């Protein structure tokens, strides 16, 4: 598979690794320090740019274990990431927990980012769509 | 790739169009009013149902806009639309914002729509699974 | 498409199977009895474990009518299980709602597991990437 090309805006975050050869996503970092209350929310950069290739998507996930042990989440989660975009990458976190504030660091690991076909389709209005045994049945 | 057959509920939401070539989703709309009070939830529809093709999952991702500047985000996030589904797609919608209440229109884009191939595969129980460098680390 | 190998660590939750031919997901139970206070969060085992192949990811993502009802949702949403993973399923739950507490009782169906295909790809590092139309547009 063709390795996607990777932007370094900061020098002082790595390049992201896999740490196992079959995990689905690379660690990404904030560039900035930042205290999170509870509840609240903040926009942090990343420090990569890339160009990931027509026919893919990128998703941002939060971390497993900042979930569990603090609250912490994305808003906006997955995040996704659109194949022509050049800018920055960056995570809108928010802390879930009602009591204990957040604090990260600058280089701190704060989510994952997976890559993913998308299918790139459109839609075509019908007069009709045709039967199933699901129908409308969904709680939305 | 075949398109996807859309049926409009709702004359006065148009049809959703993807924005650049490459761009993950389509935008979805809410057909109604709401205000929505810091803390709390609503679902509303969107005006559309589709046919999507077995082997695809329909995933409702939120903003990436109003979910930093509003706290504006999805309950039930990624929200998960099967192939077999004909109703009309509901969205439902919470205010992460600890203060500033949201007031959307209807017309108003509140979400995203992209469409993935999904593995339909079946679980077979067995009396031991093979080991792994990975193992049983995980954070739930 | 091969099945997936599946271990039942708890004999009182069943295999999960598939509810309609095309659906994405299938359920996954919580192994015990909680009260999760509204802005709380717990951790609550699913009693299977799983040996997904390598180019595949399980996602773990909210029950839509829970989350639409009484507000459950999944913290770190979509949850995302790794190919070489061979602990536990687990689940960490939260109470989005402002105002009722959830009960949830041992047996009880609390989210759904998907299987997706990933791009195990490299991440290399460029001077400089191509530009396209979308540009350095986004809000994180
Ligand atoms: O955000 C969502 C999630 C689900 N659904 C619809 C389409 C799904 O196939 C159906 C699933 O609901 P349950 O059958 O899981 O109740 O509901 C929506 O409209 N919006
Ligand atoms: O909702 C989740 C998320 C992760 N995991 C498990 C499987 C993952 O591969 C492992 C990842 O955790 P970390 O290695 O990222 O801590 O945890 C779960 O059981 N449930
Ligand atoms: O979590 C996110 C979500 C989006 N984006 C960037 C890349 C997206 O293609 C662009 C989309 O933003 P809008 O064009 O939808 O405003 O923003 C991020 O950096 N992080």
């Amino acid at each position: 598979i063709p390795p996607i090309p990777l932007l370094r805006l900061d020098p002082g975050i790595p390049v992201p690794v896999r740490a196992h050869e079959g995990d689905a996503g690379v660690d990404l970092c904030t560039t900035e320090d930042v205290i999170i209350e509870p509840g609240e929310r903040v926009l942090v950069g990343t420090g990569i740019a890339v160009a990931l290739p027509i026919g893919t998507v990128g998703l941002i996930h939060p971390r497993s274990g900042l979930a569990a042990k603090a609250g912490l989440s994305v808003v906006n989660t997955p995040g996704t990431v659109d194949a022509g975009y050049r800018g920055e990458i960056k995570v809108c976190l928010i802390n879930h927990d009602p009591r204990a504030a957040i604090e990260l660091r600058r280089g701190d690991r704060i989510a994952q980012l997976l890559v993913q076909k998308v299918e790139l389709v459109d839609f075509v209005e019908v007069e009709t769509l045709d039967e199933t045994a699901r129908g409308a049945g969904g709680y939305g």
